[PDB]
């Protein structure tokens, strides 16, 4: 439908909206680029490794390329919704979202191309929990706002999308991946990766708290919704890190080998720690 | 709806796709922020001007504020379309697309506060031929993918936003903007804003040309339809073009003052040139 107008010729950009703030953030700091990263140490590192040393890694590299991919794809109806509202700084700084997850996609599927497993299917470490989450209820959340674009159904998405994927479980796999290889000295070039990842994903879990509070803000009862949307999913959160958790006792040579004590009770404890510290960033009121 | 699986859990990105190459291309070139940019002597230009000098310009900013804004907010639904398609490298590209646009207009309404015409509205230099395109047919024909994905609809929407309103407007109307203020000396940080946009939109329209070009490969008789479509929007480009012509004709003293030979017979086939181009890079087998 129609333009009614355009706010930069009636206007300016509103340079004080928070979302502007962030978008010149996300310009200064966005530089990045996974094709300046080499790899060819992770290469060596990787075909040194065992067979069964070769898949302890594997898990975890599965559930981030699809998880990178998914979030690139499904963060376009927000991007749409916040459009046809008129927030426009908002679109602007979800251009650069958009932008950062594309490259985050590309950073670690050209990891798996260059250790020699771009061949190789991952899928199979995807079970039944990471699919309700990953392959289901993310999407349905942010395909919603195409048709439905109230306080209740953007919420929804902010919390699905920003709170838990994003503000939970990458989080998470993203410290138990440093914990892991940073302390056994492998594959360099992919946390290199992953730490300029997690700086991006700074800014993305701030456009999702703003989203959730400044709706919030115009009515106490959408905090208990709030609350509500993230028990709903928990247990496919930690279902999923039962299922990796699992996994990795399965396979104890890595952990043997390169004698790192994977304190999967420790890791357990950071999901369950994010979670929490994610509802603490929504108030009832502010 | 569902996520199927993922192309880079199943495979990696297709490296060699055409698409993956320009979003390469984007990354490397696309460092550029508009914040940077020292508009201190355009605003101390813009002051010297008399009132009506000062007028003379403002009919090509309002077009290319509008159309800056238009063009970040209507090339969502490709994005969607082409993602929903599982063209994964297509959407890589297209957030480097969106992300530019976002600093095309963050830089014309920069240059609009420092000139301190922020608070002015320039909507009244849009007569009905600029509404037609910008604020009616380039979002009709966008958001039409949302429903309707058809080889039709994607070249009828690659046609008004790359090949009209890109690669006939803008393209036309930065020539222009250079061949008036930089003979003149004026508003060299605009000019450098310009230039740097040129370069973005250079892999804009090569999007165009790719998704058009990739859809006549299939059947010739979508090449008639390009065609066609490029001769309906035609009326309304040079109804803008004649309107503009029409008031900088009855402004002549900056024209006067900076002593510049505005050839409106010139630009006016500059035009007709850049359209005919268009053309010209789809042909009906390839
Ligand atoms: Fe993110
Ligand atoms: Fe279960
Ligand atoms: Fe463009
Ligand atoms: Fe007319
Ligand atoms: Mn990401
Ligand atoms: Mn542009």
């Amino acid at each position: 439908v129609h333009h009614d107008g355009f706010q930069t010729v009636k206007a300016t950009i509103d340079w004080e909206h928070p979302m502007f703030k962030l978008y010149e953030k996300a310009k200064r700091n966005g530089k990045w680029n996974p094709a300046d990263i080499d790899f060819s140490q992770d290469q060596k590192d990787f075909a040194s490794l065992t067979s069964e040393e070769k898949i302890s890694a594997l898990p975890l590299v599965a559930g981030f390329s699809a998880g990178e991919e998914a979030v690139t794809l499904d963060i376009l109806p927000m991007a749409h919704a916040l459009a046809r509202q008129g927030r426009l700084e908002d679109v602007l700084f979800l251009t650069t979202f958009m932008h950062d997850e594309a490259k985050h996609v590309e950073m670690f599927s050209r990891w798996q191309q260059a250790v020699g497993i771009g061949q190789m299917d991952l899928s199979v470490f995807h079970n039944d929990h990471y699919k309700r989450i990953f392959y289901e209820a993310l999407p349905e959340a942010m395909n919603r706002l195409y048709a439905d674009d109230s306080p209740e159904a953007v919420i929804r998405a902010a919390t699905v999308y920003n709170m838990i994927v994003e503000g939970t479980l990458f989080e998470s796999g993203y410290y138990t991946f440093r914990q892991i290889y940073k302390k056994a000295g492998l594959f360099p070039g992919l946390l290199q990766g992953i730490d300029y990842l997690n700086m991006d994903e700074g800014r993305h879990i701030q456009f999702g708290i703003y989203t959730i509070q400044r709706i919030v803000n115009e009515d106490e009862r959408y905090y208990e919704l709030f609350i509500r949307y993230m028990d709903e999913l928990w247990p496919h959160v930690i279902g999923y890190v039962d299922y990796l958790t699992e996994l990795g006792k399965r396979q104890q040579q890595l952990a043997r080998t390169y004698a790192l004590e994977i304190d999967y009770d420790l890791l357990r404890h950071y999901v369950i720690k994010q979670f929490n510290l994610r509802k603490k960033q929504i108030s009832r009121t502010k």
